[PDB]
């Protein structure tokens, strides 16, 4: 399951950028908008607008779903990653808090999630955190990028 173990690698790594790798290459958070997120990715399959504070974009094959949440000022706040639904072991699916341990070593904190049954892994990457949520199963349902 080495894919899994290269994707934990490649996020840990641009993390230290304020940015997600592959489709969200060159998306920063703080600096960023909206406006640039919708440039890349379009429309969002269920945007901003109710209890919902992100632009959500829906996995579609092998392309991961991601989700933009924005500041006032609207520049990028939090990236969601969630992985892909076909193959989701080569992704996510195989993202367990054991390969965390084996790729980026001992975590830096363990969080609860508001209003979920979800465990947040903590990695601090310079001046943001990669927050790896895992679910009931030991498999990682979205990682969340933000700053410090």
């Amino acid at each position: 399951n080495q894919s899994a173990a290269e994707l934990v690698k490649n996020l840990y790594n641009t993390a230290y950028k304020g940015e997600m790798p592959q489709q969200a290459q060159g998306l920063t958070i703080n600096k960023s908008t909206k406006g640039d997120v919708h440039a890349a990715f379009g429309e969002p399959e269920r945007p901003v607008g109710g209890d919902n504070r992100f632009d959500l974009y829906h996995w579609n094959m092998g392309q991961p779903g991601y989700g933009f949440s924005y500041h006032k000022d609207m520049t990028i706040s939090e990236i969601r990653y969630f992985g892909t639904g076909v193959e989701r072991q080569l992704n996510l699916g195989g993202v367990t808090p054991e390969v965390l341990q084996k790729q980026l070593g001992p975590v830096n904190r363990v969080l609860t999630v508001p209003f979920t049954d979800e465990i947040d892994y903590v990695y601090d990457t310079g001046r943001y955190e990669l927050h790896f949520v895992i679910g009931t199963d030991q498999t990682a349902d979205h990682v969340n990028l933000k700053a410090k």
